[PDB]
């Protein structure tokens, strides 16, 4: 097998996120797409991607074949990368995989290919009060600033905006609505108020990188999801479970 995507920046990104949250994780190349699902290690996240064939330069899969690897190594490789430089994943042996960053000084490093153990995750129907797409930028830095307050961050939906703030101190707020420019779109079941922690949403701000906006979704009692569509039909979750 072998796919050649023209930014390895994108999957530096979506790595950076698995690094902070497990010590081994799977990409499964199949016919039609990459698909990865890796839950934490105390199981109180789950990250899951999809990457479908389209985005890809070359998108050469027989069989399906799972990549098997330690994200912290597999960080240490995608670190040497810093440009737009496209990347290649190879493999014509099960027990190797070579990965190209193909810049200035073509990079390849042919790595072990791990066995990981892998579960039964089933798909998950999710219901929440509140759905919201707000600027990916603009919660990148809330929970970077409640973050430095807080361990808790209190994200709250109302009918005509997104509140998220630092837990019992909230002079840490910052509002996403029509007013202040960073909510594009807002569908509203019930009013919404829970925790989820800011260490959890620290570990995977590299996903905000991936698209302009972020589909965030909640509910009291309910565990929090964030949604990123990518180009060419990549799609990027993240769910996160709720504090009490």
């Amino acid at each position: 097998m072998k796919v050649v995507y023209d930014d390895v920046r994108v999957l530096k990104d979506i790595i950076q996120a698995l690094a902070r949250l497990v010590d081994e994780a799977v990409l499964k190349f199949k016919q039609d797409s990459v698909e990865l699902v890796a839950l934490d290690r105390a199981h109180i996240s789950l990250i899951s991607v999809n990457l479908p064939r389209e985005m890809f330069k070359e998108y050469d899969v027989n069989d399906e074949f799972k990549f098997g690897f330690n994200t912290q190594y597999l960080m240490k490789i995608l670190k040497v990368a810093k440009r737009k430089e496209a990347i290649e994943i190879a493999s014509e042996s099960p027990d190797s995989v070579i990965i190209n960053i193909i810049g200035s000084t073509n990079r390849e490093f042919n790595v072990r290919n791990l066995e990981v153990s892998e579960q039964e995750i089933p798909e998950i129907n999710l219901q929440f009060d509140i759905s919201a797409t707000i600027s990916s930028d603009g919660f990148k830095s809330a929970i970077s600033e409640v973050s430095t307050v807080t361990d808790n961050v209190v994200v709250e939906g109302h009918e005509d905006r997104i509140l998220i703030k630092a837990e019992g101190e909230s002079e840490v707020e910052v509002e996403f609505s029509k007013d202040t420019g960073g909510l594009q779109d807002l569908e509203f079941s019930k009013e919404s108020k829970n925790s989820y922690s800011a260490e959890y949403l620290d570990d995977v701000l590299s996903l905000t990188k991936l698209s302009d906006y972020v589909k965030i979704s909640f509910g009291n009692q309910k565990p929090l999801q964030l949604f990123f569509n990518m180009e060419g039909g990549g799609k990027v979750t993240y769910l996160l479970a709720p504090k009490v």
